[PDB]
C-alpha cells in the first residue's frame, strides 16, 4: 500500500 | 507513546 | 487521538 | 530490532 | 522511492 | 496499492 | 501526485 | 521508485 | 520534539 | 501526495 | 466511460 | 479513443 | 516530445 | 493486444 | 508512435 | 508475456 | 531510541 | 532541523 500525506489546512497521513 | 494504524485497505494514522 | 498536521510553509503536529 | 505493526481495525507497534 | 505500508496481521514499512 | 516502477536496463510497473 | 491502483474484481487507476 | 502524477493545467508522470 | 512538514505540493521533514 | 523516501549517502522523506 | 482492470489472476482493460 | 483523467486534487481514468 | 496530460475537470493527452 | 495486469496483492505488467 | 521513459532516478515521458 | 521498459537515458517498451 | 533503515534499492525499517 | 538519514546497510537520523 501506498503511505500518502492527505488533506489541504489539515493534511495526516494515509495508507492505500 | 503508541503510534497506531486505524482502519480496514486503507488505514489512517492515531496516536495514545 | 488522530494524527493532523496543523499549519499553512509549516505544518506541525496538532495535540489532539 | 524491526518496526512491525501488529493488529486485525487497530494496529499498534510491536516490542521486538 | 515509493514508501510503502506492506504486510497482512503484521505490516510494516517499506521503501522502494 | 502503489504503482511502482522497479527494475535495473530493464525496469517494468508493479503495483503493491 | 501518487499514482495508485486499487478496487477490489475490478480495479482501476487513480491519483492522489 | 514510485510512479507519479505531477504538474500543475499541464500534468504528466514522472516516477521517482 | 516537534516533527514538521516544511515546503509550499512537495515538502520536506524537519524537526524541532 | 505521495510520501517517499528521497536521496542518495544522505537521504530523507519527502511528499509529492 | 471509467476505464478499468476487470479480472479475477489476470486483469484486462474494460470501458464501463 | 483517447484516454483522459477526470476529476477534480483525486483524478481517475475515464474515456469518451 | 514530451507525453503530457492538458485539460482544466478533464485531461487528455497531449504531445509537445 | 491488449495490456494485462498479472498477480495476486502484487500485480506486474503482461501481454498475450 | 513509441512510448518512452526518459531521464536518469527520475524519470519522465516522451516520445519519438 | 511481460511488459518491459528497456533501455540505458531512454527506455522503450518491449514484450519479453 | 534511533530509527534506521536496513537494506539495499529496497529498505525496512528498525529501531535502536 | 532537517531530517536526515545518513548512511551506506544501515542508515541512521542524523542529529543537525
Ligand atoms: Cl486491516
Ligand atoms: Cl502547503
Ligand atoms: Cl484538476
Ligand atoms: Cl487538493
Ligand atoms: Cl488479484
Ligand atoms: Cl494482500
Ligand atoms: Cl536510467
Ligand atoms: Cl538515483
Ligand atoms: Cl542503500
Amino acid at each position: 500500500a501506498a503511505v500518502l500525506f492527505v488533506g489541504s489546512a489539515v493534511h495526516g497521513v494515509a495508507t492505500v
